[PDB]
């Protein structure tokens, strides 16, 4: 997997963030995750925590993973980094997202973010409380 640049056009919610790619606006769903959508419990928390974490980057990059690289909504799959940290694990190490939509050939990352899931859940942090 190879890292690509990107330019943060909108953090949407915990799971989902529009970027510049290629020089086209493009809105990105976080690979392996899953965030309380804004409406349910953590949900603000997660859309805070990503909209920060994106936000305060000087470097966002994006990596797609080995198959789709769009979803059926046009939504590019992709794991996304600030300054060099992966924010789908990050979301994940912090009780924020659960591991989710694991689907074969798109989950290169899986065991490193069931890691962070498991220490989160350890933890009981937010979702996990
Ligand atoms: C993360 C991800 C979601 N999706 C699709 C599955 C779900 O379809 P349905 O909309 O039919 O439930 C939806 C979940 O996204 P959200 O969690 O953003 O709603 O996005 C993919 O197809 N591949 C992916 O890797
Ligand atoms: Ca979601």
């Amino acid at each position: 997997l190879h890292k690509e640049p990107a330019t943060l056009i909108k953090a949407i919610d915990g799971d989902t963030v529009k970027k510049m790619y290629k020089g086209q606006p493009m809105t990105f769903r976080l690979l392996l995750v899953d965030t309380p959508e804004f409406n349910e419990k953590y949900g603000p928390e997660a859309s805070a925590f990503t909209k920060k974490m994106v936000e305060n980057a000087k470097k966002i990059e994006v990596e797609f993973d080995k198959g789709q690289r769009t979803d059926k909504y046009g939504r590019g799959l992709a794991y996304t980094y600030a300054d060099g940290k992966m924010v789908n694990e990050a979301l994940v190490r912090q009780g924020l997202a659960k591991v989710a939509y694991v689907y074969k050939g798109n989950n290169t990352h899986e065991q490193l973010l069931r890691k962070a899931e498991a220490q989160a859940k350890k933890e009981k942090l937010n979702i996990w409380s």
